[PDB]
């Protein structure tokens, strides 16, 4: 199955947002990500996604369709705007192994305040 999210300067949660920023996904299923307005792109956290799992970063203002294989969770970001808070959690299969440690991992303030939100308010 296949599941889009925007990027976009201002949302729901403030500003420099993926919506949804918590994303379900099986082993298989595509996420796209869509550039709905430019400056924006996707990026792989170093030891934030699955044992196993290949990074990746996309070019800015490209439409980008990742696959994803590995269960366990990724935290990905908007390599632009990721010390303003722009990431997004997917999550792939039940209890992902890696949650509790990326989630102790050390990342921006906004960074962290946000993750706490995706967590509690979306699960
Ligand atoms: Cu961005």
């Amino acid at each position: 199955e296949n599941i889009e999210v925007h990027m976009l300067n201002k949302g729901a949660e403030g500003a420099m947002v993926f919506e949804p920023a918590y994303i379900k996904a099986n082993p298989g299923d595509t996420v796209t990500f869509i550039p709905v307005d430019k400056g924006h792109n996707v990026e792989s956290i170093k030891d934030m996604i699955p044992e196993g799992a290949e990074k990746f970063k996309s070019k800015i203002n490209e439409n980008y369709v990742l696959t994803v294989t590995q269960p366990g969770a990724y935290l990905v970001k908007c390599t632009a705007h990721y010390a303003m808070g722009m990431i997004a959690l997917i999550a792939v299969g039940d209890s992902p192994a890696n949650l509790d440690q990326i989630v102790s991992a050390k990342k921006p303030k906004i960074v962290q305040e946000r993750l706490e939100k995706v967590i509690a308010s979306a699960k």
